[PDB]
């Protein structure tokens, strides 16, 4: 769907925008600074679902740039394997705020996290 | 959830770019120039709905800035009026793509863009 390649860096980075938000806002949550409705986070992961499975389609062909790593594209499937679990990670805060676990969520999160960052330490540059 | 004003007109510009590239994207179909998928555009018409409902949040309490013009915030409702009939047309979108009509879906979606045009051609500089 990107005419040219800006266009597709365009669109992975404004995706990571805003999965930072709509992840990095639940922080006071998980960590207790700010109450738990379990309604408002799981309407929250939803939207974070949403966007999760966005930003993979715009590493297509030629759409090199930004401060995506040129390993990404080569090492395809070590590329995939990272995103895959990173929305493996996310079904299960899915799965913790569906069942209005607090718990769960705090471990769920902390999970997510460390996938974001596991993929970009490796892919971005 | 935005720690300055400067990080929420970041996301609303972010929601901006995916909106305009998942209603975009669809403009081949609707003009015959690319095939009709009934299950493509329906996914597609999907995340569209969820992106919708995402600017109007990050217009709130001092996010004043970027290319929003001062009159969203002064004229709450009938900025509010613009961003619901917007959303409606996005439902009308939704049912068009779910009924796998083609015909519904390009009146949709010329309605939708009308939509999209009217708010920025009065709220945005
Ligand atoms: C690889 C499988 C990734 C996972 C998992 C996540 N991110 Fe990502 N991110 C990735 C790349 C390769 C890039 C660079 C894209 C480019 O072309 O520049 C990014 C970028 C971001 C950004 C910055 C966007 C910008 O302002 O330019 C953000 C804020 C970001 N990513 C956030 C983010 C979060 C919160 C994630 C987990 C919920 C996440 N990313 C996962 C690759 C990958
Ligand atoms: C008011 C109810 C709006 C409707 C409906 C839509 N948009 Fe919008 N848009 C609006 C404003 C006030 C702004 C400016 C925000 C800012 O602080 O700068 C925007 C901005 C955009 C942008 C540009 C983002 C950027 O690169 O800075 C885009 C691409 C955009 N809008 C697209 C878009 C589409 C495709 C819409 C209908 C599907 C749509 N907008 C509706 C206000 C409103």
């Amino acid at each position: 769907q990107f005419a040219k390649p800006e266009d597709a860096v365009k669109y992975r980075q404004s995706a990571g925008t805003l999965m930072a938000s709509h992840f990095g806002r639940m922080t006071p949550v998980v960590k207790g600074q700010a109450p738990y409705d379990a309604a408002q986070i799981k309407a929250n992961v939803e939207v974070l679902k949403t966007l999760s499975a966005l930003p993979w389609a715009a590493f297509g062909p030629g759409t090199e740039g930004g401060d995506a790593r040129p390993e990404i594209w080569s090492d395809a499937a070590s590329f995939k394997q990272k995103q895959q679990a990173f929305q493996d990670n996310i079904v299960k805060l899915s799965a913790a705020a569906d069942a209005g676990d607090l718990d769960k969520l705090r471990a769920a999160f902390g999970d997510v996290g460390a996938s974001c960052k596991a993929c970009h330490d490796a892919y971005r540059k």
